[PDB]
């Protein structure tokens, strides 16, 4: 769609003078605080003045002050441009940004013998990249590879705040120049067409060389994460069944809803309950062989539906990464019985066989059966992580890594076990960090230390199945630290 209203490298003062000079009433934009990560601002001009609106994300959701909670900054703006629930404030005209730092083809300061190096070794027909001019003062050079082969270089000028290739149109930003020639490829005089199929991959690395990449990104991480965050715009899938009136009080958060293409559909429902097929949960498929279900912390009215999912999907392990109450607010109601006790959750029956307390988690062996038939009893192993902080992320990955290693071996011991149910508060942040780590680790086991891993490609592949998997840069960097830690221990 768009998402050009997000300006990554502007301050509070600059956002005003932009909206005050190059905008009108209804203009808006989002920006991160360069100072402290996790904080974002929504600058909207109304009645000749600008109105800044703070957005906080500690690792679970984007909390709009005086508003609601959303999964992505795209779904936030999309919800308000098509509504009014923001008091009123109007999001009419998005003030686009020209800074190409978050573009996946722009590689900033990059020389020519390095550019040909990556294009020849890792490129294919259509690979391209934009870089600052290594010859000139402040211009840019486009490099395109075509074949199965050659590498054509196209010089881009900067003439009075406009970019051009030495003839034709003068574009206001590098993106408009790139996006134009991805729509109208430059054709050389001898038939060679400069096709811009896909940007050059630079994030795909061998699993062995993981420490050196973490060494580079720490000089890096913020630039690559926001580059991935800019691609959240192509993930605005439908959430109809979640927005239905009958399902409004089944979501822990009003506007954190499951995608309609991967939502878990509750079958075998009550014929007297008019609507009993919905639950805030999504199917998670890797390389999209171990599957997942990213769901939310159970409300008091969703416990029966939650257990219906664990039964209908033949799940055997539940990974919970939140305390029942954090920061004084409710994150998840106790959906399991007390130890040595037996409870009925509608049509499902659950017995707490034994509870085992470790350093960083509690293990609850549970007995799940359906009321009626005698042979439906199955063992469900709940791994309730407790040492995850309310803010930020764990500083050392060794804690969560031992956690996932015990969860993996339990899943491997069970025959035809269903998908692993993971959930935190909203079931997108901490839950997403687990699944991505468990997905990347699961690759290292089968292929070894010498294999390809693509942290952003995996996260993007998971976000296309549930809104906003992995929330903050902290979780993004933590995943890198988690993968790196797993490989140093070999
Ligand atoms: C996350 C990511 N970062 C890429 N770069 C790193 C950063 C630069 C550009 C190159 C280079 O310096 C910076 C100015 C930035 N401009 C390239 C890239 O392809 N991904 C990606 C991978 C898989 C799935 C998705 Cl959705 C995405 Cl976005």
């Amino acid at each position: 769609t768009s998402r050009r209203w997000f300006h990554p490298n502007i301050t509070g003062v600059e956002a005003e003078n932009l909206l005050l000079t190059r905008g009108v009433d209804g203009s808006f934009l989002a920006r991160p605080s360069k100072s402290n990560p996790g904080d974002f601002t929504l600058s909207v001009r109304r009645n000749g003045a600008v109105t800044h609106i703070k957005i906080q994300n500690t690792g679970d959701y984007y909390d709009l002050y005086g508003g609601e909670k959303f999964a992505t900054l795209a779904e936030l703006v999309q919800y308000y441009m098509e509504h009014h629930g923001q008091l009123v404030i109007e999001l009419k005209y998005p003030l686009n940004c020209a800074d190409p730092t978050s573009e996946r083809w722009f590689h900033g300061h990059l020389s020519g013998k390095e550019a040909e190096k990556l294009l020849t070794e890792k490129g294919k027909h259509g690979s391209f990249l934009v870089r600052e001019s290594q010859s000139h003062p402040g211009d840019f050079v486009l490099s395109v590879r075509t074949g199965d082969s050659k590498v054509t270089h196209v010089m881009i000028r900067c003439q009075e705040l406009k970019y051009d290739v030495g003839g034709g149109e003068r574009f206001d930003s590098l993106t408009d120049l790139v996006e134009h020639y991805k729509k109208n490829p430059m054709v050389e005089t001898l038939g060679t067409v400069l096709q811009l199929k896909q940007p050059l991959n630079t994030t795909r690395i061998n699993a062995a060389e993981i420490e050196s990449r973490v060494r580079e990104l720490s000089k890096g991480f913020w630039e690559e994460f926001e580059t991935l965050q800019q691609q959240e715009c192509k993930l605005l899938y439908s959430r109809k069944e979640g927005q239905r009136q009958e399902n409004k009080n089944k979501n822990r958060y009003k506007n954190i809803l499951p995608f309609d293409h991967t939502r878990v559909v509750l079958h075998d429902g009550d014929p007297n309950e008019p609507v009993s097929d919905y639950i805030n949960a999504n199917i998670i498929m890797p390389e999209f062989k171990k599957s997942y279900i990213a769901t939310q912390g159970c409300l008091q009215n969703t416990v029966n539906d939650f257990w219906r999912m664990v039964f209908q999907e033949n799940s055997r392990v539940i990974v919970m990464t939140t305390k029942e109450v954090e920061r004084g607010k409710s994150k998840c109601v106790k959906y399991w019985p007390d130890e040595y006790a037996l409870k009925e959750y509608g049509v499902m029956r659950v017995r707490n066989v034994k509870e085992s307390a470790a350093h960083d988690y509690t293990l609850r062996e549970l007995k799940l059966s359906k009321v009626g038939q005698g042979n439906t009893e199955r063992t469900v192993w709940q791994y309730h992580f407790r040492t995850w902080p309310d803010h930020g992320v764990p500083s050392d990955p060794g804690g969560v890594l031992d956690f996932l290693e015990e969860v993996h071996h339990k899943q491997e011991s069970i025959m035809d076990a269903g998908p692993v149910v993971v959930h935190c508060s909203a079931g997108i942040g901490r839950t997403g960090t687990f699944i991505v780590i468990d997905i990347l680790i699961d690759i290292i086991r089968e292929k070894g230390v010498d294999c390809d891993i693509d942290v952003p490609k995996t996260i993007q592949m998971v976000r296309s199945q549930r809104s906003g998997m992995v929330q903050t840069e902290a979780q993004y960097r933590f995943i890198y630290m988690a993968v790196q830690h797993y490989i140093e221990t070999l």
